[PDB]
């Protein structure tokens, strides 16, 4: 789905409306199912709707029984069941949807209610009441959430910076595992851990048995939808573990793998689908069909990081082939690597103080990593992506355990491949360019002949910041920047 | 799905190759499933495409076995099945695709060929050998295409016009019923018929079993598919005939209006009556409101009517495609062949009838048609209008036409029908005082048009809209859309004055 919200307004609200139709607009492609909009003279609330759970009445913005709180969330509350229970006798529920506890917390405890939810979101709220608001995003940003302001001082906060740009003088990300509460005026961190310290777990006991059914508990409540939905396999640990899990406790289990034809990575791929026994579908695509996207990518995880591009291609196509075959959401496979340590920089790991600071930090800056990726390159397609690895309570367990246990001197994740080795071949547990060299070689083959080396050398002059230094980064910042103008959208790109 | 063809390259190609992917990009709507593409120095091809037929192995651009012949197309032919069997001897199939059929056609009839095709469809052929090019869109422009120039003499072909504007200094609609082969350099029409003129079918008998096979075996070969599909049910006559049809040689149906509208309650009795499983589609008037914009993008007009029409049509295709179906039939056309309208009651005799009905099919590509593909089309759904089969076209067009004078408007279509439906369809009237949608619609358009045009600003139209200036509040609402979309004066002028 998508969220777009006005706030603080100072101008002619039905002005603002005509224009938030419009922007909001902008991101349909995250939810195509249906357009939703509230608008007052105070506030304005659009949504882009994917439904996943509660199709036919869960409907956003998602109304007060009385009417008097308006909610438009972007996500999946996975305990919303525990939570209709809990609070069920307090708040009076109007549909079905996992969304609607928030609405619920809120009435009870206002602003107070974020670690309360487990899920992935990014939601925005207008009290009409108190003529309050309130913008929350989960935990480690699952979710993505963009922010900013207008020449009026108007406040704006849309999924994708996409639809901010247009209107914005400046910009930014909404902070992760944070909210915004009107009568506060600023952004507070609500997400907190032990964890966050090494001298919190140092010498603590690690539980195998708990660590591996921590994970299974995680893919299981991720596995909330009423419409079809399949599995990421690339043939990697990750997502190896992940479909394994999943096909455990599908009681027709569909998987996806792209690449260039004759991929290595497809090979994997296809013996775990084979070992796991999914119906799995191996979708290819040609270094031209590759080419051809990379502006729209760039248009959508709205990134100039060459990496993340490269990478996101094939999931936007692969995301486009599973779409059309009606899947709506799918299970991946990352954070494994950020929080166990997965990186072969880790295996250079010095020792346990600096493995734990380091995949924490990792966990905390995934906002801007993997998890926009994910979920941009997927939703560009209107296919939403669940991260099982980075559920609230499964960090706990997997950043609780003793991260000794996490130093290589193993495999990477040894514990990891210790907990799942009996779900998978040999090969993938124990493994130490998959999708096509081609792939990456004729990227740079081609930036080779757009970028003339004058560019390059002057880049400063052009592109004063985050200078690209390749022609490749270069390429993708001259489109980046064609589709993002604003200044402060390449300050969300990390430096 | 959707076509973007430039022919006649004058300029770089590499250049224009990036500016096809962008203009392409614009009509992606149409071909949620994938993109083709086939770039030369003398011509280029992009398709996006909705998969209905041969899922697996039907992707275009289609190219020739020797890959000297390349063919992008929106449409679906009905007897393509018919023509892999009298060409395979002489050419090499490639796919399973209902479109290939025309690289075959192409490759042994060259351009006259168009007439041999039965559905609907819009397409782009280049031959890398010959260096030569075929246009042609199907017999009443069903499907959409637009045509138009470059400053440098370039020629651009789309499927909605929405891809020329940013580069054309001129634009049109690709004519209906015709083609442009390249060697020629004029576009020709290939699609005439003797009914076409009143002294032609003066005389005729009338064939109830005849028209009533004839439309039964349009629907039939209009279930073509390889995806779920449905019907869409008003509960009126044509769109309740078809979904009973569909019904019996096949089922879901889907009904769209405001909550209590005429059209929702019809279509609830039909569906029971056929036991489909029916979903009723709601929507209120302010999200149909805040459709507008989107609606005239998505059909290129500023033709009140039409957008009034189609809003509810775009709302609904919306829906079914959230429920995963691609493709639909749909009832358009049957008035205009039994001269089902209201009007239709103060026919002077069957001549002027006969001559209207004629008028009104041969007029369809700028309107009905127009809706019917385009708004299903804004959300990838394949819309099939039985009614306007060419095969069943000729017979429906050569009974007497006296037959088609009016006790009720669609009688014999009534009498043929009867038997699949409740009587009270089948003998249901239409009523002016009363609109399907509901009521309050267009009562909000009209009165939102009100307070957003002033009197002066509709005083003075003609001196901002100097072409087809528009004589109502409504109409320059939309107008002032439009251009605002469409900035190119020949593109008010494809809207028909
Ligand atoms: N060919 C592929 N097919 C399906 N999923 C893939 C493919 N390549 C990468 N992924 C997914 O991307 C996830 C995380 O990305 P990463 O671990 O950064 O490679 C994996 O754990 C998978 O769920
Ligand atoms: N409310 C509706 N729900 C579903 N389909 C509809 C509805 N209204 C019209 N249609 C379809 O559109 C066709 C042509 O409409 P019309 O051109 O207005 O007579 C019908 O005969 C149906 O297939
Ligand atoms: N697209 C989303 O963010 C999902 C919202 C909510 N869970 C639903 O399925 O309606
Ligand atoms: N979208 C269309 O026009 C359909 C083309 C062809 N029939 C197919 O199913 O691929
Ligand atoms: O997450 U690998
Ligand atoms: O048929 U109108
Ligand atoms: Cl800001
Ligand atoms: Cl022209």
């Amino acid at each position: 789905a998508s969220i777009f919200g006005v706030f603080d307004i100072k101008t002619d609200a039905v002005e603002l409306r005509k224009k938030a139709l419009e922007l909001s607009r902008l991101m349909r492609h995250r939810g195509p199912d249906w357009s939703g909009i509230y608008a007052s003279d105070n506030a304005i609330l659009a949504h882009e709707r994917l439904s996943i759970v509660d199709v036919n009445a869960g409907a956003q913005p998602l109304y007060n029984q009385q009417k008097t709180h308006v909610l438009a969330v972007n996500g999946e509350i996975y305990n919303h069941q525990a939570l209709r229970a809990e609070y069920g006798d307090r708040y009076q529920f109007q549909t079905g949807s996992d969304c609607e506890v928030i609405l619920a917390l809120y009435q009870e405890k206002g602003p107070e209610f974020l670690d309360d939810l487990q899920g992935m979101f990014a939601f925005a709220l207008y009290d009409s009441e108190k003529d309050a608001y309130l913008i929350g995003r989960d935990h480690l940003g699952i979710i993505p959430l963009y922010m900013g302001y207008d020449e009026h001082g108007q406040l704006y906060v849309a999924s994708e910076m996409k639809a901010l740009v247009p209107v914005c003088r400046t910009i930014k990300e909404f902070p992760a595992g944070s909210y915004l509460w009107s009568q506060d005026g600023e952004i507070r961190s609500y997400y907190h851990r032990d964890w966050f310290d090494y001298d919190a777990v140092k010498d603590n006991v690690t539980d195998k048995n708990e660590l591996r059914q921590a994970l299974e508990d995680s893919v299981k409540s991720h596995l909330m939808s009423d419409v079809p939905y399949g599995v990421l396999l690339s043939g990697g640990l990750d997502s190896s573990i992940i479909s394994a899990i999943t096909k455990k406790y599908a009681a027709q289990l569909h998987s996806f793998a792209v690449g260039l034809p004759g991929s290595p990575d497809l090979k994997a791929a296809q013996e775990v689908a084979n070992h796991l026994g999914t119906v799995h579908h191996e979708i290819h695509f040609t270094v031209q069909e590759g080419l051809d996207a990379i502006r729209d990518v760039i248009y959508h995880i709205e990134t100039y990081d060459v990496t993340t591009i490269r990478a996101s291609t094939p999931m936007y196509l692969m995301s486009r082939k599973i779409k059309a075959m009606g899947i709506k959401m799918v299970l991946s496979g990352e954070g494994s690597d950020e929080v166990f340590g997965g990186y072969l920089y880790f295996h250079k790991a010095p020792n346990a103080k600096e493995l734990h600071e380091e995949t924490v930090r990792k966990l905390l800056a995934l906002h801007m990593y993997d998890c926009a990726r994910a979920n941009k390159a997927m939703s560009a397609w209107g296919v939403e992506a669940r991260v099982p690895f980075l559920d609230k309570k499964f960090l706990d367990v997997a950043m609780r355990i003793n991260p000794q246990d996490k130093m290589c001197g193993k495999m990477e994740k040894h514990i990891l491949r210790e907990c799942f080795e009996a779900y998978l071949p040999a090969s993938v547990a124990w493994r130490q360019d998959g999708v096509g060299y081609s792939w990456i070689d004729t990227l740079k083959e081609v930036a080779a002949q757009q970028v003339s080396d004058q560019q390059l050398e002057t880049a400063r002059f052009r592109f004063p910041y985050n200078t690209p230094t390749s022609k490749e980064a270069y390429l993708y910042r001259e489109i980046f920047e064609e589709l993002f103008p604003l200044p402060s959208a390449a300050e969300c790109v990390p430096g």
